Formats: structure tokens, C-alpha cells, sequence
């Protein structure tokens, strides 16, 4: 229910410690972390009407007029209106010219006192190709929000280019509402389960995974990195789906077991420790707001090779459901309990991560869009993989430490999870050196 | 009409000129050419039913039973019966020793004698992993053969794998009737005026075009080659669609004018001579059946730099209607006519090529797998085809010629490309050009 | 003369006022702005005798085993002794991996406590192809010192491979040596006299150059930048040459004064702040040491197009005579002393600078870095050089695409010529005739 | 001895029966025997003198320089002039570009009547990276290889700083001894020669009864691929001292130890090898470049009751008279005593044994990777001061990699002969059968 009115201050949210100014680094920079997205408009675009449109997703989300202010030693989130903000118009000649412009506005920083957290280019290159750039400082908010933020633009759009009037749904509550709602339903005890939970289910792990590397590790992270990309083909992710209904479980868990076994190559551990992004939105009020409900949790599997994936397979499932079970206390809080001095060398409880990305949801004289690659080049851990589901199969990509590995071994890996899947769909009961070493025929690369 | 009895011997069609023995090289071989095909099949196969699903295949089709007997300076067709033919049966372990045996397999010779032209492989890795290998010499049938063929083998298997019985709409005309048809309905007078119109067509046009490549070209031609991918989004096939319709043309005319304007960066020409395969199915009566049907036209278009694309798109308008209304003469009869001594070195009438390929609970999966033969016959060649998800296809390009480096740039080139004929509704050739030249040191 | 002992904490330099910490930037991060070298060796290598080299050069140069020590409100220096520095070896396969690498390797962070000031690191390719790669914190040397490093790194190894012994030029001074002399001239009373001639000159001139650019700019300066090829051939550099030599000036002048010639033709203004980066090592001892001894001026120039080049060659001849007579005290003193509230949208007290730099079996193969950062609006750097001039034009990319910036480096092109030409006309006939 | 003149024409040597064009087949083409020599050079290259290098050693030499034209029924030579050859440049960057190229150039054909058999490439990647390549038809030159390699380096250390060439006179053409072959020799003793083979080869089976991956073919492929062997230095000195200890060779005692592993996979009793063998009498001739390369088939008795020494001395016995009559060319056997020969199978033997005998820049070799497989198996090492360093390649109609993987693994036999040579050939497998 709405329990704040206009100019009061809110407290922060559990999942807002992650936003950008409570996770400096001081060779880094405060604004290596932006997020950038840029897509090309194809046809008669209205300029007017597109900026518009933004400014009333501007006005709309209160996310985006959200500043942060420093009582004490903490922080409180305040509310403000939407006067101010403007969409910047500039002319660009050429591709090249579009890509350095894009270099150069990545990494204008952003204060927390700012009063609108979102800055938006339109660029013309000629009046039936547009390119729209939107960038946001990290922890504002995440896929689904953008989602949400795409499909209500062209909502907008579409009733504003036309002389008609925006037909959108109220919104019920605000993130502050959300947040006042958290900070209720807890009396610091829930807290103090799930933080003896998380202490008592990552004991006894290594610091690091001793994984094999092209180059050694350096002294300090650099944070320097690219990705390879990943592609299966629709009727084995059918087929997964077939095999994970089979065994009661869900796709992810198919998928992370396989991430799990494909690591297990590279390393002579028998437990990893494998981070993941997971959703919380536990309201149907808040399924259609713009923010982040996004906290980090980390997933221990044993990998013995003498074991069949099956097993493996109800392992996961169980860690999943004990992870999904304690997923309200934040990443942060985990990382200062029980890591007290980090080494600069390697990220903290976990160093490589697996995502799977929630899948996505026409008039003649319409507009074409396509988005434009945006690669920042940056690595937060060793390896990440990031995979959606796409109508033509599963798509995403390996992303990967610069410091540590070349692009071929990579690219071979990439190649050995995508024969994995395969393996895995096509041995019902093989184990784990089995599955290996039949997926290991790439001829030598 | 059914004219043809049982061991009666029927004459070649026209586009059975190009078999696969009437277009022998010396130094390449007599299979250098033989297409294969893999798929991976995943789930629980019944072996012996997908088996007789390519034995009843084999009796439904009479062109993959039919044998080619010399008759003095000429070739008559016979069609044999459907006793003889077997499935192979074989297992492999992992999937290196799949692509040898595939690179093995391809290259064992056909015999125009054989009583059967098809070769049928089914490799076991697992109970649920199954590849299904087939070969045929060239010139046998084409692409929508093909279609048809793996359509009616996916009926037949799935009427089969149960205690059904087949039940498939009928074929009215075999290949043999077909070729009586085109014998009958033609005449020396028709052959007479194509060939006139073609050798007036493709007078005063150079015999190589000189195109800039990366290596000098050799003195003989070694026939090898390879490919690079090219992608475009649907929103630009889209655009593309819409523009070809505000103008009065196709899809085809677009995608060929825009290779031509590819072409025209590399070469100082005013002309260019483009190949396509077009196919020739006229009647409602022959888009079910299996067979070649498919001939090679020149199409020569004027890419002087300072012209509107939609000039460029009048004239391929023009000229693609002029082909397609005298594409009867086989290609090889005009080379045979305007090309009396072939210089080895490189393609007659023709380097470059244009294909747009026509678009498009127990279930088992297939996966098809990667055949590439190394071969390439021009100095270029574009396939395309259309896909739900935009364009799909590759360049083929000879490696005497090119690095893999410029071909990818190439590719790139058209893809950039056809954004900017969307989105420049008034450029001229070399503005737009210049345009798609801004790729990002690629 | 040596003052100082082992052990003991030096003052800092003028010169080292800008070292990397001192000048630290929040959004931006303490290692955007190391400097890194990456050369390719071919031949028969000798790894190990190589990677020794590299350690004598350490151990001859106190600058790169200086920590840097916060005592209460400023900081000291101190020397230590070569004990742990090391090579680091890596097997690289390919060319892209090697790009890959020194991307990954250069924004390392450098600590002021760190013992040593310097990675090296020899990447091997086959038994026949190497790379080598130095990095360094910004303000530890500068490329005078870097010219003295390679030659004395190459003459090492020469000497060391066929098992020999080392013969390099005793050291009379050290650093710290310079530092003390430095604080024992320039206590106060030069710098107050500086101090009030840099006030005086720099008054009543505007906050930033009013520059057209194609794009306007942002609130933040973001850093981003890239650069265009500047080449002129040997012809037009003698020429050049000749005509500074026959009105009592040099090179640098001319080249100045060309430039901000150039630069008139953008903007409205009549007159222009441009920065120089000046060399100050004022004793013979000083000539073959490794250290900073950059700092940066700022000349003020009357553009009015209705003057000859000649007057301009004079006016730029006198400002740089100034300049040079009062170029001790450092840029930050000076920034901090004009400008008490800077803006963070353009660099403060100039934003173009103008950079000659003075000229200088296995073979050595460079591989050249750019770091992708512009600290000005623009930035010319040319080299002279046996075959002409040499050099690029590096330009923020908030402001400028780099098809106006190619315009300008071929403007800048002809106009050399059409100076050497004629010498006697005017700057906008001067503008007017390089325009085609 | 001269014995030819100027445009005067020589009959063919007995090494020139099957040539290139000489045992052709229309599946396979004419230009898939060519072999191909690339090599690597790091440093400061002056190109011009290394073409002009080339172009020397070709002017040297006489056989880069025959024609073969057709006289009725029969063939003969020609001896042309050095001009019109020439070296190609190209600019080339990256390795996997110059394997693409590679790859492109080796298989283009060559004509029975050109006037130099042989192409020369040299790609430049770098101011010090260059690539050369060298590629030539089969049966042209076999010590010729490394006679050629040898003068092409001394040239062009000739061509630089100066200097004058200083290489050895050829005392023989090949022309020469081409017509000393032809004079030398009566069609009697080659007739009872043959007879002898004729005998010799008589009782055994037409195809031998290898267990095969895959049912054979009905008509070869001639596709295969290779496994590498390697064999320690220590072993094989003790190889050594064993084959001298009882009089015979390495080469001997490693065909024998050949015949005992693929007697396993057999179910007969004798078995045929086929091997090359060098022919060089007068021994003016070992610095001539040219063909002297001849295949000798090997009937064996592969029992796996009787000892090792014994199959030793049969080795002996039958090398011995293989070289005691090794001058007929193999081609004449296979059109002799097979009359019709099966597609399906290789002519009189499908098994093969070779032992192959054995400031400036850095060369480095860029092998690869033929893809051909004339038999089911061909074993192929050479001497090295590490040991051997070779390789078998088989045909992939017939076997999967891993079985050609265990059966080289050969090894360990060369362990299992020195420590017991006096043990029973098949007790002897089956020791080495523990893998």
C-alpha cells in the first residue's frame, strides 16, 4: 500500500546495496560500471513524439527521479518531479563516427545527489535512421525493467505520434512503498536465520577455485575482459526440456549441472562455488514496476566424475530450492561476514557465474529496430556465462577474464558446452568423466 | 500424360545436360561434385522402419532407379527396378569418427550404369543418436527435389513406424513423360530464336571480368574453395520487401542489384555478367516430383557509378524478364556456341553468381550437420535464402583468389549495404557505396 | 653533489608534483594514465640475459626502486635497494592474443609504498619472436629518460650475452641529489617573483577557449579521445628550418605559431592559451639521468588575422623567451593560485597543447598503444625525423569527429607549405590559400 | 656416360614405368599425388637473390626440366632449357592465410609435355617473416630432397655479399644414366627376374584378411588419415645392437617386429609387406637428383608357434633376394601376374613398410597433412638421434582412429623383443598386449 507522500525520504531497499556508489574501487573509477544500450530506428520517425515518449517514462517511473542522500553513515532515497529532464538531439555522419560517440558518453559519470538518474541521446544519421542511446548508472534497475521500459516507450510512442492520448495502467505502488513494505516484514531475526544459513552452508570452501589458466594471475585484478558467443540449436533445448520435465526439474538446473560438469575439466576440485543473479518479486503489485529486485546467491556443487548426471541433476535441485528458500539477505552483507580482507587477486566467495536470462515477450508503414553492440570490454569475475531462451533455441554468450585465458581456449570451451548439452540429451545415464570425454571430440579445436 | 512402358528407353531432357559424366574434368575426377547430405537424429528411432521409408522413397521416385546407357554420340535413359537397393548399416564412436567416415564416403564414384544413384547410410553412436548419410551424383535433382524428398521421407517413416500402411497423393507424370513433353512441345525454330537472342544479348562483353583480386590468377584453376556466413535482420528484409513492392519488382531484383553494386568496388567495368540458376517448372503437375529442373542465365546490367539504385533496379527489372522469358536453351549449349575454346583458367560467360533460394510427445529431433566440399566452381558465388528470422546464406569464393579476410569484408559490405539502400531512398551507386564503406576498420 | 644517504627521505621535487597520486580523479580511477611500451624483437634471443639486462637498468636508476611516503601533509621520498624485482614470463600465441594482453596488462594499479615502479614482461612467440613490454605510473620519467633507458638497455645486454662485463658511464648525481639542490635555489623569493610574473601574464584572459565543435559539450569531461596521422616530408622541414633560422628563431616557434594560425580559423577569439610541455635539467650532470623533468607553460598569443606571420613569429618569439625565463615554478601551483573553483567541463587555464618533442643483430619492432584518452580538447604532438616530421593530432571525442579532425591535419599540412612559400602575407590569406 | 645429345630422345628408366599419368584412374582425377614443401624464414631476407637461388639450383638441375611426349605406344623424354621458369610472389598475411593458400595451390595440375615441373612460391608476411613453398608431381625426385635443400642454401649464400657460386660438376645426367640402364641390360635376366617374382608370389591370397571398423567398399576412396610414432633413443640403440648381434639390421628387425603386431589382427598364415627401396649402383650417382625409388613386395610366415629368431632369419633371407633381384619395376608385376585387379583392393599387397634413411636465419618447416591412403595401412619412421620419428596412416574406408591409435601404441614391442628375444611370437603379443 502507498505509505509515502511527496518530498519524504525512504529508507533503502535490501536489494539496492549494490547501486554504484557503495561498491567503489579506487583504480577503477566510479563510472566504469555504466550501462549502456543503443538500437538503430528504421522508417518515418517523429523525433518530437520519441522524446516525448521518453520524458513520459521519465514521469511515469519514479526510479528514474530518484536522488540519494547521506544522513549519517547510511543513505535514504528521495522522490522528485520531472521537471529537468531532456532528451539531447545531436547529427552524426557515419557509422564510425556513431560508434566513438558512443566510446566517448559511456563513462560520464553520475552524482547520487543527481535529481534524474537516466541521460538520452537520439542521434539522426538521416530522416528514415535514428539511433536512441540510453545509459544508466549499474544497480537502477534490471532486465525485466527493461522490458517493461521498452515495451511502455513504444506504448507511448504509438499514442503519441498519432494526436491521441497515452492509455497505460496505473501504477498500484512505488519502489519507496516497496521498500517501507520490506524493511517491515522483518524483525532482523529472518535475518539473522538466513545470515547462520549462509554462514553454515559455505564453510570449509576454498577461497578461490583452483582453476587452469593461460596466464598466471596477476598481483591485482584489472577487470579487463570479452566473451565468446554461445548458440544450441531448438530441438536440443526441446529435448532438455523434454529430460528436465522428466526428472521433475527445471531447465536452469539442467543447464547450471552442465556449466558445473564443463567446468569440472578445468579444475581438480571436487566442490565449486557458482554464482547467480535470481529475481525477487514476491507481489503481484510488482511485477510491472521499473527497479532492481536482483540479488546474487552462491551455489555449491559437488562434481566427483565417478557419479552419474542424474545425480548431479537432484543436487542441484536441492541447492536451488535451499538457495531460493534464503535469498533475502543481501550479497554484500555475506562478502563482510565471512570475507573480512579480500585479496585484490580474485573476486570474492565465488569467481565464476552462471545466468539464464527470463525469455522476452504490427502496422505496414512501421518502424524497424536493431540493437548495436555494446561490448565495455569489463570482467567482473573469471568466467560468466549468460544464456536466454530464444524461440530459435538458446542464445548468450561466455564471458571471460582477460587477465587470465586467450580467446581460443574460450572459444573451445564454448564449443565443449555446446557439444555437452547434446551429450547430456543423448546419454540417459552416462557419468560425468563419460559425458566429458564424449563431448571432448572438437578434433583438438 | 503416362507414355512411357516398362524398359522403354526415353530421350535426355534439356536440363539433364548437365549430369554429372557430360561435364568431365581430367584432372578432378569423376565424383569431385557428388553432394552429400548428414543429419543427426535425436530420440528413439526405429532403424529398420526408417530403412524401408528409404526403400518405399527409392520405388515411389523413378529418377533415383534410373540408369544412362551410351547409344552411339548420344545418352538414353532407362529406368531400372527397385530390387537391389540396401540401407548400410554401421556403428562409429564420437563424432570424429562420423566426419571421417562422411569425407571418406563422399568421394567413391557413381557409374551411369549403376541401377540405382543413391547411396543410403544410417550411423549408430547411441540408441538415440542417430546419422543418416545420403550421396547422389550431381544433375540428379535440385534443392525443391529435396524438400520434397525429405517431406515425403518423414510421411513415409511416420505412417511406417506404426502398424500403418502408406498413403501418399499419387505421382500422374514420371520424369520420362516429362522429357517426351518437352521434346514434343519444342522444335528447332524455338531453339533457333533463344539462341539468337542469347548470342545477341551477350555480344561485346568482355570474357573474364576484371575483378581485383588478392592473388594473381593461376593458369589453370585447381577448383577449391570455401565460405563465410551473412546474416541480415528481419527488419531489414522488411524494409527491403516493402521497397521492392513500392517499385513494381521482387525481392530477387533488389538482392541482385545490390550484389551488383557490391561488385561494381572491386572492378573498373561498366558491364557485369552474373549467373543464376532459375528454375523451370511449367506446369501444376511437376512441383511434387523429383527430379532437375534447373538452368544457368546470364544477367548483364549496366553499374556505371553515377546512376540512381532505382535506375539499377528498372534495368535488372528489364533484363531479368527478358532472361526469364528465354531461359528453354541450356547454358551449355550457348557456351558451346559463344565459347568455342575455354581458357582453363577461368569460368566461360560468366565469374560470379547470384542465388536466392526459394524459402521452405515421441517427435524425433534432426540436426543438420556441416558438408563442406572445399569445391568452388566461380570466382564467387552468393546463396541466399530466406528465413522467419530475416536472411540467411553464405559467399563462396575460390581460394586462388582470396584471403578469408577480404571475402568476410565483403559480406559485411552487403549486409551494410542493404541497410543503406533502406534507409537512402535517393542515393546514387557510389553514394551509397561510400555509405556501407564505413564499417569500423571492417 | 651527492647529499644524501642510504635510508634518508628526500623532498619532492617541483617537477614531481603531478607524479600519479597527486592528481587522482574520482570517476576516472588512480591508473588511467599509465604509460606503456611494447616492442617486438626478432632474432636469437637470449632470454635470460635480456630479462638480467632489464634488472641492471633497475639497479642503476633509483627512480624506479622510489616508494613515495606520506609525512603529515605532503610526502617524501625514499630509495631502496633492487631486492625483488623480477621478469615475468608468458607463452603468447597470435598476434590478437598479444593485443588481448598488453590491454589487459596496462591499467594495473601502482601503489606510492611500492618498492619498485616498473613491470616488465617478455612474451615469448616461437624461439625466434619475442615482445617486450614496460609499464610505468605517469610522472616517473619522461622521454628523454626513456631514450637514455632503451640505449642503456640495449648496450647491456650487448655487453652481457657473450659474457662479458657491463661498461656503462659512472652516475655522478642522483634524483634526490637534484631534489635538495632544487630546495636549496628556489626557497621563495624566485618563486614569489613567478609567481606575480605568471599572475600578471595570464590575467584578464578567458576561463575556455570559445572552440566550434560538431557536438556540444557535455556538463563532465569523460577523457575519451583518439588521433589522426601527421606527416610532412623532409623538403618542407629543411625549408622550415631555414626560414626560422633567418629571423633568429627555432623550429618550435614556427611550428607554434602554424598552429595557432590554424586553430584561428575555429574560433571568434583573438587571442589563444596554448600549453607546452618544457624540459628543465639547468646542470651538464643532469643530461644522462632517468627522471621527470617536465613542465608544462602557457603561451598567450594574439591572433588577429590582420597581422603578417612575421609579427606573429616575433610575438611568439618573445612569449617564449618569457616563458623559458620563468619556468621553475609548477602548473599546479599556478592552477590552484588562478583557478580556486575549477570547472569540470573543460581543462582548466588552456585546452590545446602544442608537444615537439626533440629527436633522438636483432631488430626491434614497435607496437604502438593508443591508450584511447584525451586530458584537452586538442592535442598536437610531432616528431622530427630524418625522413620530415612525424607525429598526430590527438582530439577529444565529446567535441570532434574525426573526419573534421583529418580536415584539420591536412589544412595543417598546407598551411606549412604555404608558409614556407610565402612567408610575407597575411593570416587569413594564409587561411584562405590552405582552405583548397 | 654421355651417351645423350642435344634434343635427342631417351627412352624411360625402369623408376619412370608408373610416373604420374602412367597408372591413372578417372575417379580420383590426375593432380591428387602431387606433394607439397613449405618452410618458414625468420630474419632479413634479400628476395631477389633467394629466387635467384631457385632459379640456379633449376638451371643445375636436368630432370626439373624433361617433357615426356608421346611416341606411339610408348613415351620418351626431353631435355629442355632453363628459361621460362620463374618464382611467384605474393603477399600473405597470417598463418592460417598461408595454409589456405597452401591448400589452394597444391593441387593444380601438371601436363605431361610443360617444360619445368615444378612451382615455386615465396610469401611475404613481414620485412624478416617469409614463407617459401615448392611443389612438384609425383615420381620427379625423391637425398634429393636434401641434395636440393643443401645447394638451394649454398646458393644463396653464394648470391650474397657477392661471392661466386663453388658447387660440385655433375659427372651424370640422368639422361645419361637413363641410356647406361638401357644399355645395361637384355631382356633374359629380366625375364627370368620376373619369373622368380612370378614364383615367389605364387599361392598366396588374392586380398588379405585383415578385421576391419566398416565393411570394405565396393570401390576404393583412397581417403586416409595418420597417427604419429615415436620410439626413445635408448631403445633403439639397444634395437641396434640386438640386429647386429644376430647379423641382421634395424630395418629388418623393425619389419619383423611389423609382421608380429599385424599377425594379430589377421586370422592367416602369410603375410605380403610391400617396401621402398633406393637404386643406386655406380656410386658416382648419390649427388644426382632424380628418381630411384622402387617397391619391393615381401612374403613373410607369421606362425604364432615359432620363435622370433627364426622369423628374423626368414626376414633376412627374403630381403636379401628382393635385393638380389630389385630391378624390375612393380608396375610390370601388376601387369603381369593379376589379370583383372578389383577396384575394391590394392594391386599384390595391401600392407606397406618404409624406413627412411637419414649469421643464417631460422628456417622452420610447415608439414602437412596429405589426406591419401594408397593402402589399408603405411607405416613410415625415420631415424633420429631422440630415436624414431614417424607416423602410420591408414584408410578411412576401413578404420576408425583409435584402433590405428592402439595398434601404434608397435610400441612397446621394440621393449618386449629386448628384454625377452628369444620368446614365441605369440606369447610375445600377448604380453605386449598389456596397454
Amino acid at each position: 500500500v502507498p505509505v509515502t507522500g511527496p518530498g519524504e525520504e525512504s529508507p533503502l531497499s535490501c536489494q539496492q546495496s549494490e547501486l554504484w556508489f557503495l561498491n567503489q574501487r579506487a583504480h577503477l573509477g566510479s563510472s566504469y560500471d555504466n550501462v549502456q544500450m543503443a538500437y538503430r530506428v528504421i522508417g518515418p520517425l517523429d523525433r518530437q513524439a520519441y522524446a516525448r515518449a521518453f520524458e513520459g517514462l521519465v514521469a511515469r517511473h519514479a526510479v528514474l527521479r530518484t536522488s540519494y542522500l547521506r544522513r549519517g553513515d547510511t543513505y535514504v532515497q528521495k522522490v522528485n518531479d520531472t521537471t529537468g529532464f531532456a532528451v539531447a538531439f545531436e547529427d552524426v555522419t557515419g557509422d564510425s563516427a556513431v560508434t566513438e560517440f558512443l566510446r566517448a558518453e559511456r563513462p560520464r559519470p553520475f552524482d547520487p545527489a543527481d535529481r534524474h538518474m537516466l541521460r538520452v541521446h537520439i542521434l539522426t544519421l538521416t530522416p528514415y535512421e535514428h539511433v536512441a542511446v540510453v545509459t544508466r548508472p549499474w544497480g537502477i534497475f534490471d532486465g525485466w525493467s527493461t522490458g517493461v521500459f521498452i515495451a511502455e516507450l513504444n506504448a507511448l510512442y504509438q499514442a503519441l505520434s498519432r494526436g491521441d492520448e497515452p492509455s497505460l495502467p496505473e501504477l498500484p505502488v512505488q519502489y519507496a512503498d516497496f521498500a517501507h513494505w520490506q524493511r517491515r516484514t522483518f524483525d532482523a531475526d529472518a535475518r539473522a536465520r538466513q545470515q547462520a544459513y549462509w554462514r553454515a552452508q559455505l564453510a570449509d570452501l576454498p577461497s578461490c577455485t583452483a582453476l587452469r589458466t593461460d596466464y598466471r594471475r596477476p598481483e591485482a585484478k584489472s577487470y579487463q575482459g570479452s566473451s565468446v558467443e554461445v548458440n544450441v540449436p531448438a530441438a536440443v533445448l526441446d529435448q532438455l526440456k523434454r529430460v528436465s520435465k522428466e526428472r521433475g526439474g527445471t531447465l536452469y538446473m539442467t543447464l547450471l549441472s552442465a556449466f558445473a560438469t564443463l567446468l569440472g575439466a578445468h579444475t581438480d576440485d571436487r566442490e565449486l562455488a557458482i554464482g547467480s543473479p535470481v529475481t525477487n518479486r514476491p507481489r503481484p503489485e510488482l511485477e510491472r514496476l521499473v527497479g532492481y529486485f536482483i540479488n546474487v546467491l552462491v551455489m555449491r556443487l559437488d562434481v566427483r566424475p565417478e557419479q552419474a548426471f542424474d545425480d548431479l541433476l537432484a543436487q542441484a535441485q536441492r541447492v536451488t530450492a535451499a538457495a531460493h528458500e534464503h535469498k533475502e539477505v543481501p550479497f554484500a552483507d555475506l562478502v563482510r561476514d565471512l570475507v573480512p580482507e579480500p585479496d585484490p587477486a580474485y573476486s570474492p566467495l565465488f569467481q565464476v557465474m552462471f545466468n539464464l536470462v527470463p525469455a522476452v515477450e504490427a502496422d505496414p508503414g512501421a518502424l524497424g529496430f536493431v540493437p548495436l553492440p555494446t561490448d565495455s570490454g569489463t570482467a567482473k569475475f573469471d568466467l560468466n556465462l549468460v544464456v536466454r531462451e530464444t524461440p530459435d533455441g538458446l542464445r548468450g554468450y561466455l564471458e571471460y577474464s582477460t587477465d587470465l585465458y586467450a580467446r581460443s581456449t574460450v572459444r573451445s570451451m564454448a564449443a565443449t558446452y555446446e557439444r555437452l548439452l547434446l551429450k547430456i540429451v543423448t546419454q540417459p545415464g552416462a557419468s560425468l568423466a563419460r559425458l566429458r570425454e564424449a563431448a571432448a571430440d572438437g578434433g583438438a579445436g
